[PDB]
């Protein structure tokens, strides 16, 4: 409410391309032909869940 | 004012190429067919910001 912001989380368009989330964003597949990923950017990044 | 110089920052032609510059210049893509990338050369390099 104070910042008027909203954090994205670990999400993509394929369960195929969701596989490269369990290694961090080092080699996370951002983009195949249309299939797009957005890594987690949040206070909740890197945490237990 | 003394050196008459100008430091280049991390900049590239493709957001394809920019993603590879994030984790260090060891395996960063310098260039492509006609695309090109400039790694950071600056007093600011290595820093948090």
């Amino acid at each position: 409410g104070l910042f008027q912001e909203a954090y994205p989380i670990t999400c993509a368009s394929d369960p195929a391309l969701l596989r490269s989330a369990r290694d961090g964003e080092a080699h996370a597949r951002e983009t195949h032909f249309t299939q797009y990923l957005i890594y987690d950017a949040s206070p909740l990044k890197g945490l237990s869940l």
